[PDB]
């Protein structure tokens, strides 16, 4: 039977590690791909790792770093939670250099999306067999959110964008049932700029956070319902989330302009008013992590909070994160859990080798005792390939 | 139960990409399989890819090609489709260097030649338990598909050869029913020449495309039904598909003699008066592929066509290629599927190594939007036992 | 259904060898993790061997020991018995630097602990999900098994210890029903020490024997039922059992001074006022290894003894050992079957490389004829990284 | 349920391949076990492959030739049919330096043997439980079959030696249910030498063809029912069958004494008055392999046959062979369908290497065409470590 999806998120005061696979510390000797964009999502029986490949194994000479990012080598694969991607232990999954995946109760579903920038095709998958395809609608790069999707009753839901990443853009709100495209609007945001949305269903509706490239640096915010009718805005809280980003002071909901161009695939979870924000300690680069509690972040303007908790140190590598849950009928509990992951980046451009990959961790919340501390990469550059 | 297969193809307007592997790639350091001749087949739950290699890895001192092609090494294996073929998640088929296999909707059946040129014998088996064998009926190199048989209603279908390969030979049709041979007859092909078939059915009949190794540059085909009643030809159009082949031009319904010598193994569905083409970009040597659609070319002599997807630039390597299909029982449509593969040869005679492999792609037929691009294969020779 | 554990230990004379894996012989060429303190648990349908990595290959740059013991890196895992521990062949259990796991005849229960020394926490996992934490209650080292715990009727119990390991500490006995604690008790015992306890189930009560390590050369034990009274002393034989020990003597029940401040862990059956004490043949370093039978070991203070096995011999490396038990809903008989295991050690700090793992045999009781030989490691060290 | 075993042996012509694992020719590059004795035998569902290991991967500085055949680090393991045994696709079985193993339908039985020269200890595995053990009797080196044990209607029979392996030894017959000895008597076979016998059933009783290595150049053999009462004697045709042996002539029913003082395990089928011989084409080293069918030869003493088919060429090694069949219930027909493996050997003493080691091929009986050809081994030594 599917995923009923009618329950909300329930109370959690702190966050308690959950896995971490050891990639490249592996990868210096063993057979281990090379990855990036990292994610975690559930099924009814278990959790997996997606996450994309380019064809080449670490440590290795068709590691050189010349190959594009939307190139026709890289593919969508998983392997079981907390282990090191390897070409001996991973399933694979569909062609790819942009995609998402979600389980509805009965069958996993992928998109992944392939092709020239002014024609790129998304190719649908429901248990393995091709049922659908999504082309690109204003000729520029179609690209999706990297992260999970987020199924109700047996429909799924993702949010799509084609156009400018410096200027505006066009945004569309899909609704998938069992592989076939049913409805989609696009939205109407003028001054907006949404990419790569980590998105989670609470109360039988969905609410997704998204990242602003073009002057931005708090995040925007869009929720709807199984029908599709839409509300937007930006959190309104003084705690700046984006990075690069200002130093901390009197936020606001409209985009603020200060430090806004360019960002970070980030989450956040709305409890009533508060909000729980997830953000790098430097304001500059991608160094460190940490999790903020303001328990009025979600439509007050100061800068004020009441718990913060470490991840990850400020003289460490981190990058992108975003969120994922599990549902009451893998946990057995009568409320949503929410969790989320990180992702550590090394290698090029901050690091003198040829090639970059990253490794994972990733934590779920309980209401229990829990402590902070700092669960770092722990590589030691330069590899053999690089001297 | 069975496979009914009483369905006929349905209609498409193009072809998305469905897997991609990185065999050379990712074999530049792993431990990866040399391979020829791979071929995908699907089941009524999964699909494999099944491949024949000579029992040595990727850069190491045992895969000096001075090995023959017929040699007492050669196996047959099969791993899930879009893997690297590594001798840790490969399953072993038999012993051949000639195959064919297919699935009748309860277990795996295997064809598999071995032995001297003068007496090979042919083994079979269905569900891993050796059951028949056919012995050369003329004493020359017996020889077979390549690709997948088909099955209809239980009954499995296959086409073999045995005779000169620039000369007139003799040609017979198998029908195998659990197993056992229960049906044959020899086709009565005065100036045909018939080599590895790649046979399909269609509302209840199965049809073959053929390779002219003799004096043609056009395909032959042949059709029969259950009872084993064929009918013989060539395709008339006007648009060539061997490789050698002439010029685009006026074509005819008899051998084209014109470069007409040797060939590569290939593929082509019939759409009432209709065909799918599918052929290498260059005219001498194996480079390119494209996909062309002649709304009169299974019967009409001339070199308009429609519409034409590129699949790999001409500047790239290719090789053979093969169809396959996708019943209603695994897919859960009222069809029945075409897709196909298509084999990237990597080292000698064209480059300046000492041994030959190639990877693969396949694609699957669709109604909705595709897009045309190249998906090379993308190994930077020479490798270190070259040097 | 689950184990119900309210049968006795049956009658054995001797032991018979039950697996080795051959970690380190393995490890020379192939891909092998680093590890350390291994152990064996068994459900109702099969034996799986747990470990504790560091996130490093043998004979790799990363296997450099200059990371603590206690680091952000390590991990529990999993492998069938038997077999070389390598991550293409393990499952992932949990991330802790200190870990027990029982299995109630349901499901896997893992505990594992992480953090900083004045913070460390406890995450109990119940079938791979989160259920509860416990946090340390004296802001010292905080530290659990090392081996299997210990169900019966459905419950499961554990023993934590938090404090100096030098002087007085606090101690804790847990009872966990699915994951959730549900009772605890701390020990009353001025001038006692208990670390690294191993439990087995007899008769429907719990039996542990421990290592003291601040004033000791023989072991203390402590014996509760399901409702949490527990009774505690020392043995009281004359062949002490911890390392460094005297030599052998009139024993006592109360600590034995004499060469006691250190220790090893380890383990003993009691069978009436008889005990089976298995302890290494060098009184002042970790080799060889022996199973000794004194027929009045549990209470008089002579040093006479009556069958001795040997297991290793006095010039081979040994180290830590403990004890499990196969219930009668898994070997079919009626009686509970005790086993035992034991790690060598290869590496620092007796021997001059940079790294340092262990590799495992065990043995398994039996009423029968056995024979007593020496099954030692065999590696032959340095290895290439250290030259 | 259990075997029934109460069919005879099926009329057959000739033999088919069936298997091909290419051992050393992959092992050059990847990871693969050192082996010796392998062994093939078949369930109610599948077919297996066991052999005895010594802890080492191929190509690596373990793999020196200074540990003796009986060392404390050998062991028991399988991997599927057709696969190259490595540590990443093996399962382990047991600790043994000589071993067999059989299935009776229910579940997999195994036989290990190890311990010191004067004391080898037998230890019996049923489903992966220890049950029962037997001690040596004679107190010299115990040793077993080396190949399958025979399972008629749910019990199990073995052959074991104890004793001189140049003179008079003692003899035993074995009966097992459900992993527990249940009777045993002893052969009273005065200058009869009995090593390494290969067992099948028939009608409903077993008979075992074994190896002289006192003073016999032709193969004694003992047949017996399911109560134990035996009968013995030698196989009475002039085409001797061990190795050494000299030319063919005037066989006798007795000791034959030329060249007899050594041998090579083997097997041989018994119809009517007939017999199927397979030996080596050499008279004096282990090269090549062929099968005779003699049709007077279990009782007549000529040195004429009517049928041979070759196996291997005298121009390469060859080793050990043995026997199993495939039971109604897997195969399906009304047979015991008979097959056979070989064992080809390469490295020392024949060869300038430090290692030694063997792959294996495997063949069944059919009644359908078939022909002679030669599947050597094809590794071209020495290897790397050697140089
Ligand atoms: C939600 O739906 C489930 C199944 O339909 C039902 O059992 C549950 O009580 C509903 N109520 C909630 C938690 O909103
Ligand atoms: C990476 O590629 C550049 C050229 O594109 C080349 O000069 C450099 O040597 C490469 N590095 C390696 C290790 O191949
Ligand atoms: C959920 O799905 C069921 C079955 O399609 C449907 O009847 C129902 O209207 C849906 N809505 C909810 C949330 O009940
Ligand atoms: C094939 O035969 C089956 C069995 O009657 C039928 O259900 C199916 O619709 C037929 N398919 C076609 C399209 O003829
Ligand atoms: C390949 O084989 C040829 C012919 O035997 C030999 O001369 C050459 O050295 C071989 N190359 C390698 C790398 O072994
Ligand atoms: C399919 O085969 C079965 C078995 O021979 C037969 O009974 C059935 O009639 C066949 N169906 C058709 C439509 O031929
Ligand atoms: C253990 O308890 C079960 C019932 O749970 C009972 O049937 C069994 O006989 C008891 N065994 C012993 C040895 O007390
Ligand atoms: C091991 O670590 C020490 C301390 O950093 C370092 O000096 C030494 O060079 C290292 N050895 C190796 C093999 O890396
Ligand atoms: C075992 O536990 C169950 C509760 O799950 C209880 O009902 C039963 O009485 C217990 N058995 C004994 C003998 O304590
Ligand atoms: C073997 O025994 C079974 C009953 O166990 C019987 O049905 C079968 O016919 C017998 N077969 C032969 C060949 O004796
Ligand atoms: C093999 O063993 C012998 C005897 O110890 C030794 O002298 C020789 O060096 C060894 N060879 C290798 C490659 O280790
Ligand atoms: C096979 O064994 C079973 C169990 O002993 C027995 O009942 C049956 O009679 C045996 N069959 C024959 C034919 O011996
Ligand atoms: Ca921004
Ligand atoms: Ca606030
Ligand atoms: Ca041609
Ligand atoms: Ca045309
Ligand atoms: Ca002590
Ligand atoms: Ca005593
Ligand atoms: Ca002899
Ligand atoms: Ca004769």
């Amino acid at each position: 039977v599917t995923l009923a999806g009618n329950s909300s998120l329930c109370p959690i005061s702190g966050w308690a590690i959950y896995s971490k696979d050891n990639g490249i510390r592996i990868g210096s000797k063993g057979d281990v791909f090379v990855i990036r964009e990292p994610f975690i999502s559930c099924s009814h029986l278990e959790c997996r790792t997606f996450f994309l490949t380019q064809g080449a194994l670490l440590n290795d000479k068709h590691s050189n770093g010349t190959v594009k990012d939307r190139s026709p080598y890289r593919t969508l694969m998983s392997c079981p939670v907390g282990e090191a991607p390897s070409p001996y232990n991973s399933r694979f999954e569909s062609v790819a250099w942009s995609a998402s995946a979600c389980h509805d109760g009965i069958s996993w579903l992928t998109i992944g999306i392939s092709g020239p920038d002014n024609g790129a095709v998304a190719v649908l998958k429901y248990n393995g067999i091709i049922t659908d395809t999504i082309k690109s609608w204003r000729n520029n790069i179609l690209r999706t959110q990297e992260s999970e999707c987020a199924c109700v009753n047996g429909s799924c839901f993702t949010v799509m964008t084609d156009g400018p990443s410096n200027g505006q853009a066009s945004y569309k709100i899909f609704k998938i049932e069992k592989g076939k495209v049913v409805k989609s609007v696009e939205m109407n945001a003028p001054n907006y700029h949404y990419e790569e949305c980590s998105c989670y269903p609470d109360a039988g509706d969905i609410m997704c956070v998204c990242r602003d490239n073009w002057h931005g640096s708090n995040r925007p915010w869009v929720s709807f319902n199984q029908n599709l009718e839409y509300q937007i805005g930006y959190i309104c809280s003084g705690i700046f989330g984006d990075n690069p980003r200002p130093n901390d002071g009197t936020g606001s909901c409209s985009p603020m302009p200060s430090n806004g161009a360019y960002g970070v695939k980030g989450f956040s979870f709305k409890y009533g008013n508060g909000v729980w924000i997830g953000r790098t300690k430097s304001t500059s680069s991608r160094s460190g992590f940490e999790m903020i509690w303001d328990p009025n972040g979600w439509t007050e303007t100061d800068s004020s909070f009441s718990v913060k908790q470490d991840i990850v140190e400020i003289t460490d590598w981190s990058g992108y994160s975003g969120s994922f849950v599990q549902h009451p009928e893998l946990t057995g509990l009568d409320c949503m859990r929410p969790c989320f992951w990180v992702e550590l980046i090394r290698g090029r451009p901050k690091e003198n080798t040829i090639w970059t990959s990253g490794s994972s961790i990733s934590f779920c919340g309980v209401n229990s005792d829990t402590v902070g501390w700092s669960w770092p990469d722990g590589a030691e550059l330069p590899f053999t390939i690089d001297k």
